[PDB]
DNA sequence: TCGACGGATCC
DNA sequence: GCTGATGCGC
DNA sequence: GGATCCGTCGAGCGCATCAGC
């Protein structure tokens, strides 16, 4: 069935009024996402911060149109060492962040530009381009191996900051979070493996899934569809793209967005609203 | 990855 | 420099 | 014999390299 978000609550559940705004964005493509006119849905929706997934494009090729936002002036890009037009992900903010740093730490996962590590005044902002399972679950193995370290990682972080993770986790959590939850049990994205590290994710850390901590029962609500048999217009996706907040943080949390109408890409935007 | 299929099974 | 085939990863 | 849980083949996009010109 189809799904229309429900309207922006920007205040904070004890009636702080939101005075940040974070959009998360896998493009599949950056260039192409300009050229769909991704950047004109970004100018609307006008966020402090801006992080993107999937960008497939090298600092060198970055378009001009990406310069010319003024509310977005620092820039910041991760791209792999070894695969062209592979992964990659961008972070835009209009304050400076105190810190960035790229990768989590090790070296066997810090190869590929999935993560970047802002920090501010009083959070701290990750984003990741969890890698894919892949057709077949060529790469689960990896996969798990992945998590166990991107884990380790955050919760070694979140102990001095609270702790906001964004991007795309390529993960359904539940049943509740894909459309065809058992013709997927096999494939990436809704493996039990997977799964469970989700869960893992969110007891180690641990975090909480601001969309489902708001809407704990919402269905259909997905940010990804296959661009094969316009599984977007039937509604027929997943929700890959996240917002995970420390404990410390769901009292400052306004609401978290899925943006369902922008193109661009297979995937949609989500938008965060913290109250700080 | 999804939505066609066949094939096999449980009342 | 441009197009189109072929390959690859989702 | 209607409502299953299966295994299979069909399914759009973007980007890189390469060849031709």
């Amino acid at each position: 069935a189809l799904y229309e978000d429900p309207p922006d609550q920007k205040t904070s559940p004890s009636g702080k009024p939101a005075t940040l705004k974070i959009c998360s964005w896998n493009v599949d493509g950056l260039r192409a996402w300009i050229k769909k006119k991704g950047l004109d849905w970004v100018k609307e929706e006008a966020p402090d911060i801006l992080c993107l997934q999937e960008t497939k494009c090298s600092e060198n090729k970055l378009p001009a149109e990406l310069q010319e936002l003024p509310g977005l002036s620092h820039q910041y890009w991760s791209a792999p060492s070894d695969k062209e037009g592979y992964s990659g992900v961008g972070l835009l903010s209009r304050q400076a962040p105190l810190k960035v740093s790229y990768g989590i730490g090790d070296e066997e996962h810090d190869q590929e530009g999935r993560v970047i590590v802002a920090e501010f005044d009083s959070f701290v902002l990750v984003t990741a381009y969890v890698p894919n399972a892949g057709r077949g679950l060529v790469r689960l193995e990896y996969r798990q191996r992945w998590d166990e370290a991107f884990r380790k990682f955050l919760k070694g972080l979140a102990s001095r900051k609270p702790l906001v993770l964004c991007g795309d986790l390529n993960v359904a959590h539940e049943e509740i979070d894909l459309r065809n939850p058992k013709g997927n049990k096999k494939n990436a994205g809704f493996t039990p493996q997977e799964r469970q590290g989700f869960g893992e994710l969110l007891q180690a850390v641990p975090l909480a899934d601001s969309f489902r901590h708001l809407y704990p029962n919402t269905p259909y609500a997905y940010t990804f569809w296959t661009y094969m048999m316009n599984a977007r217009s039937k509604n027929v996706g997943w929700r890959l793209d996240y917002f995970l907040l420390s404990h410390s943080l769901l009292p400052a949390l306004c609401d978290s967005k899925i943006r369902s109408k922008a193109l661009g890409s297979d995937h949609c935007p989500i938008t965060l609203y913290l109250a700080l």
